[PDB]
């Protein structure tokens, strides 16, 4: 399903993304509107090393979910990567609170760092009253 920004916004605070492991929401938001375009279904296959990035999030199938078709797969999150292309997103949300315990944090995804990392992200937020 594609979501609409406010109303993402305030099924990942339901979620309890806000302040996880010190990420605001509008982080959160940053990351999956240049991930997937809030678009649950979207893949993302990676040829040059056989993964696929999965869901609204892009979590891929080498460290996080098992998609069974990708070398060297460690299913951290102990998910199928179907799980991720749900439109109910409680299993991305419980995938990608487990992605940032590792001490990257949300550095993890690539697209953070580009287009979220040290810029004004409150514009994701505003108005969702949230």
């Amino acid at each position: 399903k594609v979501f609409e920004r406010c109303e993402l916004a305030r099924t990942l605070k339901r979620l309890g993304m806000d302040g996880y492991r010190g990420i605001s929401l509008a982080n959160w938001m940053c990351l999956a509107k240049w991930e997937s375009g809030y678009n649950t279904r979207a893949t993302n296959y990676n040829a040059g090393d056989r993964s696929t990035d999965y869901g609204i999030f892009q979590i891929n199938s080498r460290f996080w979910c098992n998609d069974g078709k990708t070398p060297g797969a460690v299913n951290a999150c102990h998910l199928s990567c179907s799980a991720l292309l749900q439109d109910n997103i409680a299993d991305a949300v419980a995938c990608a609170k487990r992605v940032v315990r590792d001490p990257q944090g949300i550095r993890a995804w690539v697209a953070w760092r580009n287009r979220c990392q040290n810029r004004d992200v409150r514009q994701y937020v505003q108005g969702c009253g949230v």
